[PDB]
């Protein structure tokens, strides 16, 4: 229980845009995530392509996120130790770009999105205890 707790963590630092914890199993759905921002928005369909056997256009294609068009940078999402998948926004012109990073527990996707100008490397650090953390509670 209690999702918005780990969503309220994630968020505290100021660093963050966007955070969502996402069931995907049977039937995915969003359980906790930011209102007004874009994982709120996720459909079963975009979490099917995410935790999906076919991971070849990845790299030269990319994804989405609740709409959101992305490119993959890693992808260990389902690579046992790691589980953890790095984006970055897709955007038009000179537009900024942001890191996002997706890490898998055994029943949830935690998602996380820092604001323009942080590191990838710690928007990584950030979801990955977080899903760390959820495991232990076996979730």
């Amino acid at each position: 229980a209690g999702w918005n707790a780990y969503i309220d963590n994630l968020m505290a630092d100021g660093t963050c845009q966007d955070a969502a914890i996402v069931g995907y199993k049977d039937s995915p759905s969003v359980w906790a995530a930011v209102p007004g921002k874009t994982f709120v928005n996720i459909t079963p369909a975009e979490v099917g392509v995410l935790v999906g056997k076919d991971r070849s256009s990845f790299y030269v294609n990319g994804l989405t996120l609740g709409g959101q068009k992305c490119s993959v940078i890693r992808d260990s999402l389902l690579q046992d130790g790691e589980f953890s998948m790095d984006l970055r926004t897709k955007s038009t012109g000179g537009a900024p770009t942001f890191n996002v990073t997706v890490t898998k527990t055994d029943k949830t996707l935690v998602l996380l999105m820092g604001k323009e100008g942080v590191h990838g490397g710690l928007i990584n650090k950030k979801c990955y205890e977080m899903a760390s953390h959820l495991r232990r509670s076996q979730y």
